[PDB]
């Protein structure tokens, strides 16, 4: 080809006849989520599935179908891949359950239980996502806490495609000039990510509390930053400082914040100063759940 290669990608189309649907897992701008088993035909197989589902209309099938486009096209670790797609009435998005929820939502309820291990195994595993991403020139659009899940609190992954491009909306988390003049790069996404980890380090504080959405961009071209969160060491918060600085080219790569997280990692207690770090534990790995496989193992051909 002339341009971009081919997109190869399996759009699976899967039938409303193969999944159950448990419970509602949640309801708002992102859509409604149900808990459910998907369980393919003429195998001995049950899959956890997180099935999404619009607030129909034509609008609404052309946005989530793009979503889904770009779920389907994506394939690695720190990121969530669509499983197939359902057409009913509504369409469906049958995606890999995540059954601890959003990064946010976990960090916030389980915030004297979080140590620095964690913190920055979690920067790691985002970096690698977004990494991933900018591989296949992928601008994710609207990287925050609150879209990345937790598989299990050692294993997260980056979701919510419904922005993201080739190379109300979220004013605090954005680079300046994705605000004052609409320009969106990876580097843009690397802001954003500064954003996150922010967000992890404060135990999933709201940025700019109070401030409004349209004093932002004015704050940012005055020089006014995001605090230090208290747990952090100014080697953490010179990264996330360097996420935010007015030249796009000057702020880091995702492949060197893969490298200065992981050896931060390495000796997390060096890197962030949390009281009683040594002493917690979070979890480590009704239904007949002999034969349940989660979907990272059920590899299509
Ligand atoms: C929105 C909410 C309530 O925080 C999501 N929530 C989930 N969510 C997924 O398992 C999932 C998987 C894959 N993708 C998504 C996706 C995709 C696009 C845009 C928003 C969410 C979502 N699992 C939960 C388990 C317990 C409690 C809450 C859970």
């Amino acid at each position: 080809s002339m341009g971009e290669a081919p997109n190869q990608a399996l759009l699976r189309i899967l039938k409303e006849t193969e999944f159950k649907k448990i419970k509602v897992l949640g309801s708002g701008a992102f859509g409604t989520v149900y808990k459910g088993l998907w369980i393919p035909e003429g195998e001995k197989v049950k899959i956890p599935v997180a099935i999404k589902e619009l607030r129909t209309s034509p609008k609404a099938n052309k946005e989530i179908l793009d979503e889904a486009y770009v779920m389907a096209s994506v394939d690695n670790p720190h990121v969530c891949r669509l499983l197939g797609i359902c057409l009913t009435s509504t369409v469906q998005l049958i995606m890999q359950l995540m059954p601890f929820g959003c990064l946010l939502d976990y960090v916030r309820e389980h915030k004297d239980n979080i140590g620095s291990q964690y913190l920055l195994n979690w920067c790691v595993q985002i970096a690698k996502g977004m990494n991933y991403l900018e591989d296949r020139r992928l601008v994710h659009r609207d990287l925050a806490a609150r879209n990345v899940l937790v598989k299990t609190p050692q294993h997260v992954k980056i979701t919510d495609f419904g922005r993201a491009k080739l190379l109300k909306v979220p004013i605090k988390w954005m680079a300046l000039e994705s605000i004052l003049h609409r320009i969106y790069t990876h580097q843009s996404d690397v802001w954003s990510y500064g954003v996150t980890v922010w967000e992890l380090m404060t135990f999933g504080s709201k940025p700019y509390d109070g401030i409004p959405a349209s004093e932002i961009s004015s704050i940012l071209e005055k020089g006014e930053r995001l605090p230090q969160p208290p747990i952090c060491t100014i080697d953490v918060y010179m990264i996330m400082v360097k996420c935010w600085m007015i030249d796009a080219d000057s702020r880091p790569k995702f492949r060197e914040l893969i490298i200065e997280f992981s050896k931060m990692a390495r000796d997390p207690q060096r890197y962030l100063v949390i009281q009683g770090d040594e002493r917690m534990h979070l979890p480590s790995p009704e239904e007949d759940m002999d034969d349940v496989v989660d979907a990272d193992e059920y590899l299509i051909p």
